[PDB]
């Protein structure tokens, strides 16, 4: 009767605290952290009051409604430059949606740099309360689509960290170890959600739940379709809330599905025993990276259900959702080697070829070389992810992520230059995850990896779009983004790029850089290189960079740094 009541009674108020401070970091990513800590306060007076009388004022209003009234008490900022939506002279549900439009992939914050280990313990043994808060209000603001049942699940791995190290002899020797690995994985869980929230909202439903049909079958082969199709279904409908902010119901509804999981499990998969014994947080994520399960033995060829049978095109008009989505559960559950995208591209094929041929005169002899085009399609990511690792291991992950960097700025010289950068690093890690993997699970670790970092770039793209090519192969179709960038060739249009000297100007930091902040450095100059000389070959690049290193070389060695840099740095540009 009264969903704030609801929602409370099922999270308790521990989780309502934190999803709700969550959704409104994710709505506004500029605001203050005291200035939200008060506004999830008065939620959580209100919902109290609801709980003890349904019939109390307010209580029959959405969580869109209530949510919403809030943020719009307080939030003001300044310039506008003539362009600003005003959400909230905008009634539910055009006033939500405006929220959802507003968020910011990439905005200037402060980068969060970590204080030295001795005050943290000071500031975790502060206000505990007030320390885990401003973990959740940090990450949530500069990850805006952040999977929030699963922030939980980082927020008691952080909160474990320091009720353990804290009370250590030596603390960094503990600690750090620790809180690099949380924000690592804390990333990678980022970009997978974002590629998800992606396809609802950019491609559709039906994309998503095709999407969701592959990868299950693939971890359930053992289920029957009706058993998938459920699962499916349940999961969509998660994913459509978290991504449209509805955190509260999010969340509910992914502990109901874990709940329906673990007590079906003799008919779902063999390999959900350990999870289904975990707590709460540890299940659902135990769940959502268990292995796949054994394949059955003796399992009849495809061919004959799809491409002999006589009533294919009868089945293709009778219930073309349920024969299509049977093609795509068989193919798929007896191929785990192959990726997702790859399979999602043959079930396209598929339908393509029935809607030609059967409308045509002796359909069966049209299509009955089907499987002809589908070898095509399969082997072109096996060729490619098998010269990647080739070049991997004899370059290394750094020499790696350079060789990526020069091709795809020759591909879309107009993209940004801290863009470029993080995507080809990412791009480059690829080969320490999967190449170390047997050449038969290596296509399901990269190419549905690639989709992940690919998403990122088209993302970064879009609020200020300055590639045409990019544009184009991010909004076409989904599932061939990876083989559009892969063909793209070096640019023509392109004009070479005037020289600024202005991204070498000295910094006193650049003396004492970690290993990793000195791959970044070099890797933005190589971007700005190739940039300048578009035509430059790849001998001529080295020497150019060899050059340039040799010269910040010294330059940190001599009496007066800055000197240097500015002497000799005057002889470089006029050469
Ligand atoms: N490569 C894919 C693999 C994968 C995707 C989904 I979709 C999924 O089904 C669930 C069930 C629950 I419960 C969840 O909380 C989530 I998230 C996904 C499972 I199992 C595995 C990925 O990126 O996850
Ligand atoms: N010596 C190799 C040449 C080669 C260079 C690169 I750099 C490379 O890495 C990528 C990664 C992605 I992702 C791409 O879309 C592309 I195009 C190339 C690969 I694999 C091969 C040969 O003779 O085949
Ligand atoms: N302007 C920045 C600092 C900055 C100074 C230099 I000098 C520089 O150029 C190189 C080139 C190579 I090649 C290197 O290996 C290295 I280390 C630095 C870069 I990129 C950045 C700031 O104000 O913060
Ligand atoms: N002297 C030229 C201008 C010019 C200055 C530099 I300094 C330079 O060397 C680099 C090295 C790296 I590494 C870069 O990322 C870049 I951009 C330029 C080059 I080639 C040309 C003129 O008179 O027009």
């Amino acid at each position: 009767k009264s969903e704030v009541a609801h929602r409370f009674k099922d999270l308790g108020e521990e989780n309502f605290k934190a999803l709700v401070l969550i959704a409104f970091a994710q709505y506004l990513q500029q605001c203050p952290f005291e200035d939200h800590v008060k506004l999830v306060n008065e939620v959580t007076e209100f919902a109290k009051t609801c709980v003890a009388d349904e019939s109390a004022e307010n209580c029959d209003k959405s969580l869109h409604t209530l949510f919403g009234d809030k943020l719009c008490t307080v939030a003001t900022l300044r310039e506008t430059y003539g362009e600003m939506a005003d959400c909230c002279a905008k009634q539910e549900p055009e006033r939500n949606e405006c929220f959802l439009q507003h968020k910011d992939d990439n905005p200037n914050l402060p980068r969060l740099v970590r204080p030295e280990v001795d005050v943290m313990c000071t500031a975790f043994h502060d206000n505990e309360e007030t320390f885990l808060k401003k973990y959740l209000y940090e990450i949530a603001r500069r990850h805006p689509y952040f999977y929030a049942p699963e922030l939980l699940f980082f927020a008691k791995r952080y909160k474990a960290a320091f009720t353990e190290c804290c009370q250590a002899a030596d603390k960094a020797a503990c600690l750090l170890p620790k809180l690099d690995e949380l924000r690592d994985e804390g990333k990678a869980s980022s970009a997978k959600q974002r590629l998800k929230c992606a396809s609802l909202q950019k491609f559709g439903e039906r994309a998503f739940k095709a999407w969701a049909v592959a990868r299950l079958s693939q971890r359930f082969p053992k289920a029957e379709f009706a058993e998938v199709s459920k699962l499916v279904t349940d999961l969509t409908k998660v994913h459509t809330e978290c991504c449209h902010g509805d955190l509260l119901e999010c969340a509910d509804d992914r502990a109901d599905l874990a709940k329906y999981i673990c007590e079906n499990q003799d008919s779902i998969s063999s390999k959900l025993k350990e999870c289904c014994e975990k707590p709460l947080l540890e299940k659902s994520h135990c769940i959502a990276e268990v292995e796949n399960d054994e394949m059955p033995a003796d399992l009849p060829s495809l061919a004959a259900d799809f491409v002999e049978s006589k009533d294919v095109c009868k089945n293709y008009a009778e219930a073309k959702d349920v024969f299509l989505g049977m093609f795509l559960y068989e193919y798929a559950r007896r191929h785990p080697d192959y990726s997702v995208v790859l399979l999602l591209r043959l079930a396209k094929t598929y339908e393509t070829t029935l809607e030609k041929c059967c409308a045509a005169a002796d359909p069966h002899e049209c299509y009955a070389k089907v499987f002809d085009e589908f070898k095509p399609l399969v082997e072109e990511p096996q060729n490619l992810i098998k010269q990647n690792c080739e070049l991997f291991e004899q370059l290394g992950e750094y020499k790696f992520q350079n060789a990526l960097l020069v091709r795809y700025t020759k591909k879309v010289p107009q993209v940004s230059t801290p863009t470029l950068v993080e995507v080809s690093r990412n791009l480059g890690k690829v080969g320490s995850k999967c190449c170390k993997h047997p050449e038969a699970k290596r296509m399901p670790c990269a190419e549905d990896y690639l989709s992940v970092v690919l998403n990122q770039l088209c993302v970064l793209h879009e609020k200020t779009p300055v590639s045409d090519r990019v544009t184009k192969c991010c909004t076409e179709s989904l599932v061939n983004r990876r083989p559009c960038f892969s063909a793209l060739e070096v640019d023509e249009t392109y004009v070479p790029k005037e020289f600024n000297a202005e991204t070498f100007t000295f910094h006193a930091d650049i003396c004492t850089l970690s290993e990793k902040e000195r791959q970044i450095k070099k890797q933005t100059a190589l971007v700005e290189l190739v940039k300048h000389k578009p035509k430059a070959t790849k001998e001529q690049l080295k020497a150019v960079m060899d050059d340039f290193a040799a010269f910040v070389e010294k330059c940190c060695k001599a009496d007066d740094k800055e000197t240097c840099f500015a002497e000799e740095g005057k002889k470089l540009v006029a050469a």
